[PDB]
């Protein structure tokens, strides 16, 4: 396959000691569990468990994620990514890192979000609402890649919004990266239907645009009312539902472009497909989310070149965010 | 003691949200430092290295303030005051919040002033442009007080004048804190110089008048050509340089009116001194920024009386400031 590099904070990690990206020299500092007294479970992940606590030094309501010891240098990354990103903009705050004396299970200590339903948040959006959080994730964004990290799966559940205090943070950075130019990634991350073209192809040498994609993804199903936008059943259909709306015209110049070689798997359901028009999409019960300046912005993300997408911060200047 | 409040402002903060004043709680965005390279150093604090730097997304020259992490609760106290006061007339402008991303140290970045040496300043300055800066610091004051706030700093050394373009900036909003009226203070604030009587004798109720006894002593340092004016060896000795100048007589009505309890370590020290005529201070070399109306005013900012002295607005119609 032919080589590719982000158009944007391409060397900002070459250009830093390993101390910032080498995650598994990181020393971390495991206090003690029993400044905090667990409240309720709050939710249940792929390989957590969330709960309200009570830190009991200060009174102060926080969130722990006790985690299932899975690789240790899995937890190393999630540990040092979010030490390295602890204060940006928009960017869940890690507060502690703490063991519980006799389990010596591993739990992380969050500032504590007040977290609005998915439905609930559905009904009550607005045209103004969907901008004004877009452009909170953004903020995100662009800056965990000016930090040299891949949050690789951006997804509305890993997306807390507090709407009475208009308060957003992007949480779960268990599978997130740091870029280095010319690394060859995994390709089994983020949620199905926010999964990049570049990883359903088997395309490893990806960058921050695969996030992009997962924006774009997000975007369609709020101002479209469809979630998911992208529905596959599984990996090699969920390319099937994007072809099916983006064209096998494209996708085949694509994979052309980057010398990609196509699994088997997918001669007997990719088929052939057109490229449909945003316009389709709008219907009586979204007509009042879709704008001109939404269609062109999501057709902006929506490209299978990954390095034809709007960047975090291109994204930012687009007319769709005049508020 | 007897409680005290401030005779303006007393209740701007009491009558605003938890949220303007709640430093704790306010949640600080911190940028990537990338975006500024440094250039080179332009002086150094009691707990921070100041940069000069290039905003490189813009080619505009910043200060770049590298902070020596200190109490979280002191960085937070200051990025909240300086966000509040952000745009204000002859206030440092905070422009951005950043961390290096491999140090992780917080740093503050600022509005770059072209700082006129004190020295080459000291030689320059006429009655007019003493006059003229005087009223600039004022119209900071005025305001900060205005928004509940007591910069508890001031001095000659945390204001950035560029005389060629007659700028100038409050600076070091480090030791800030917002007022709220009966709150007990930590008295060991502002440069020993600068110190008002009230943080010497440990009365802990002051508020807003605390900077106008610092900006009398700044006044009385640059008509007089005495810098410091008041200048004490030790804390101890600072209320005993001011006693020399304004005497013992009215420093122990001030306690007396507030009933205020004096340090034992006075009373080998203080001795008995009478209050000095202003005009004695006037000599050849300082008699050409000296007037009636400086000396009036002078006299209205340096009292021991914290309730006595100008209000920051007072000061501004006092006839000193007729020619600006
Ligand atoms: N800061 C937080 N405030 C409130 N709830 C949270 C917070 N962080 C996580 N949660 C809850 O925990 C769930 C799972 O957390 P997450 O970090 O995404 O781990 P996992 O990868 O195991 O799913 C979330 O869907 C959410 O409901
Ligand atoms: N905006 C600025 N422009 C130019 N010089 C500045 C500026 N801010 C600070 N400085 C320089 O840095 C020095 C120290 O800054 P300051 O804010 O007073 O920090 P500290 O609280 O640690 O003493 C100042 O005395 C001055 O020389
Ligand atoms: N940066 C050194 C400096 C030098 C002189 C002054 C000054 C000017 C006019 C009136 C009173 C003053 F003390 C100031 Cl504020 C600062
Ligand atoms: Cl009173
Ligand atoms: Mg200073
Ligand atoms: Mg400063």
């Amino acid at each position: 396959p032919v080589p590719s590099r982000a158009r944007v904070y391409t060397d900002v990690n070459t250009h830093r000691p390993s101390e910032y990206w080498d995650y598994e020299s990181h020393v971390v500092e495991w206090g003690n569990q029993d400044d905090y007294q667990l409240v309720r479970k709050l939710g249940r992940g792929k390989y957590s468990e969330v709960f309200e606590a009570i830190n009991i030094t200060n009174n102060e309501k926080v969130v722990v994620k006790i985690l299932k010891p899975v690789k240790k240098k899995k937890i190393k990354r999630e540990i040092k990514i979010l030490e390295n990103l602890r204060g940006g903009p928009n960017i869940i705050t890690l507060a502690d890192i703490v063991k519980d004396p006799v389990s010596r299970t591993p739990a992380l200590v969050f500032e504590h979000v007040n977290n609005t339903d998915f439905k609930q948040l559905y009904q009550t959006l607005t045209d103004y609402d969907i901008r004004f959080y877009m452009y909170e994730i953004l903020k995100a964004l662009d800056y965990c890649h000016s930090m040299g990290i891949m949050h690789r799966d951006v997804k509305p559940h890993n997306v807390m919004i507090d709407h009475e205090h208009r308060k957003l943070r992007l949480i779960d950075w268990g599978l997130a990266e740091f870029y280095h130019p010319g690394q060859e990634y995994n390709v089994r991350v983020a949620s199905r239907y926010f999964k990049g073209p570049e990883l359903l192809v088997d395309y490893q040498m990806y960058d921050y645009s695969l996030d992009m994609w997962s924006l774009g993804c997000m975007l369609a199903s709020m101002i479209f009312r469809k979630e998911p936008f992208f529905h596959g059943h599984d990996n090699y259909d969920q390319l099937v539902r994007i072809a099916k709306v983006l064209g096998t015209e494209d996708l085949y110049d694509y994979i052309d472009k980057y010398n990609i070689e196509l699994d088997p798997r997918f001669n007997d359901i990719l088929g052939r497909h057109s490229r449909k028009r945003w316009e389709r999409f709008v219907h009586s019960e979204n007509q009042h989310l879709v704008s001109p300046e939404a269609l062109d912005f999501l057709d902006k993300l929506l490209r299978y070149d990954h390095q034809s997408r709007l960047t975090a911060r291109e994204a930012m200047e687009h007319p769709y965010f005049y508020t």
